[PDB]
C-alpha cells in the first residue's frame, strides 16, 4: 500500500565490495581497485563520512583489486582479500595484525569460526586453505577441482564445509585431511553455503536453480527446493523455519521448511538480481537487480504464491550502471551500495 523511495545519504568513491561492522552500526569497510580497503565511519551530525583507516596491500613483486572482505564474528578483526591471493589481517582500528600469503588467484570467500581463531579461505581456482589466523600458519590446503563453486562454510568451532566435485560438498575436521562426510545432491557449482547455528542445518544453493537442506554429516539431503529457472546467486537463512533466495531469473523466493513448500514469491520478468542480502533481524531482505534498482523486500508478516511485499526501492535514471554488492549495517537502517564503475553509495533505509 505504499512503495518507500530511498535517499543516499552519504556518497563514497567507487568500491568493489563492502561489509559493515556486525557489532558496530556506524562502522564500514570497503574494498577499493587500487590494491586498497578502507574502514569508515559514518555518523549523523546531515551524514558525515570519515576515514577511520587504509587497509594497503602491496603489489607483488612479480590490476590488483581488493576482491574480498570479512569482519570477525566480535567485529574487532578483519580480513582483507586481493586479486593476487594475499590475505591480510587487520584490528578493527586499522592495525595491520598478520599477512596471510598463499593463495595466488583472487580470493572469493573468507569465513571466519566461532571463536575468531581460525578462518577458511577460497579461491576463484577453488584452491581453499584452512589457516590458524593468530599464527598465520596454513593448517589445511584442499584442491579438489570449471569452478567448483565460490563459498564454504563453517558448521561447527571445528568443523566446516566446502566445495567439492560434480556439485558434492565436502564436510570436515580441523585436524583430519580427509573428509569426514559428503554431502551428495546437487548437479552444479555450489554458490551458497549458509550454516544456521540454532536448528544445526546446512543451506546451500547451486547453478542447478535448486537450494538443499542438509542435516546428515553425511548422505542425502533433507529438503530440496525447485523453482528457481536460472541460477540462485544469494540465499539466506530467514529464522530458523524459512530460507530465501534470488536469482539471474529475477525472482525472489521464500521457502518454508516446516511446509516443505514455496511460501512468496516475487519477480521483476527479464531483470537478473546479481547479489540478495538479508537484514541482521531477518525481517528484511535486500536485492540489487541487473538495471541498478535496489529493491527491499519486508518479511515481518510473513515471519508473524503468495508475494513478498516491497517495502522501498533505490533507484535513478541518472545512470545505467550495474550493482555488483550490497551490504546492511547491523542496525539495518542503512545499505552500502556497490557499482561497477561510478561511486559507491550509502543510503538510508527508514523503520
Amino acid at each position: 500500500g505504499f512503495v518507500k523511495i530511498l535517499k543516499e545519504i552519504v556518497k563514497l568513491d567507487n568500491i568493489v565490495s563492502s561489509t559493515w561492522n556486525p557489532l558496530d552500526e556506524s562502522i564500514l569497510a570497503y574494498g577499493e581497485k587500487n590494491s586498497v580497503a578502507r574502514l569508515a565511519r559514518i555518523v549523523e551530525t546531515y551524514w558525515k563520512l570519515t576515514i577511520i583507516a587504509e587497509l594497503r596491500h602491496p603489489f607483488a613483486l612479480s590490476t590488483n583489486q581488493v576482491t574480498c572482505l570479512a569482519w570477525s564474528h566480535d567485529g574487532n578483526s578483519i580480513v582483507t582479500g586481493v586479486e593476487n591471493g594475499e590475505l591480510r589481517l587487520w584490528n578493527k582500528t586499522g592495525a595491520l595484525l598478520n599477512v596471510l600469503n598463499f593463495h595466488r588467484a583472487p580470493i572469493v570467500s573468507v569465513k571466519w569460526n566461532k571463536d575468531g581463531t581460525h578462518i577458511i579461505s577460497m579461491d576463484v581456482e577453488n584452491v581453499t586453505i584452512l589457516w590458524n589466523v593468530i599464527s598465520g600458519t596454513v593448517m589445511q590446503h584442499f584442491e579438489l577441482k570449471g569452478s567448483l563453486g565460490v563459498d564454504v562454510e563453517w558448521v561447527d568451532d571445528d568443523k566446516f564445509v566446502i566445495p567439492g566435485p560434480k556439485g558434492a560438498i565436502f564436510v570436515y575436521q580441523i585436524t583430519e585431511k580427509t573428509p569426514t562426510g559428503k554431502l551428495i545432491g546437487h548437479h552444479g557449482p555450489i554458490s551458497v553455503l549458509e550454516f544456521n547455528d540454532t536448528n544445526k542445518l546446512l543451506l546451500s544453493a547451486s547453478d542447478d536453480g535448486t537450494l538443499r537442506i542438509w542435516h546428515g554429516g553425511n548422505g542425502n539431503s533433507q529438503n530440496c527446493f525447485y523453482g528457481h529457472s536460472q541460477s540462485i546467486v544469494s540465499a539466506s537463512w530467514v529464522g530458523d523455519d524459512k530460507v530465501i533466495s534470488c536469482s539471474m531469473d529475477g525472482s525472489v523466493r521464500l521457502w518454508s521448511l516446516k511446509q516443505n513448500t514455496l511460501l512468496a514469491l516475487s519477480i521483476v520478468d527479464g531483470v537478473p538480481i546479481f547479489a540478495g542480502r538479508i537484514s541482521q533481524d531477518g525481517q528484511k531482505y535486500a536485492v540489487a537487480f541487473m538495471d541498478g534498482q535496489v529493491n527491499v523486500y519486508d518479511l515481518k508478516k510473513l515471519n508473524s504464491p503468495l508475494p513478498i511485499p516491497l517495502y522501498a526501492s533505490y533507484q535513478s535514471s541518472q545512470d545505467n550502471d550495474y550493482i555488483f554488492d550490497l551490504s546492511w549495517n547491523c542496525a539495518g537502517n542503512k545499505i552500502s551500495v556497490a557499482y561497477s564503475l561510478q561511486e559507491g553509495s550509502v543510503v538510508a533505509i527508514p523503520g
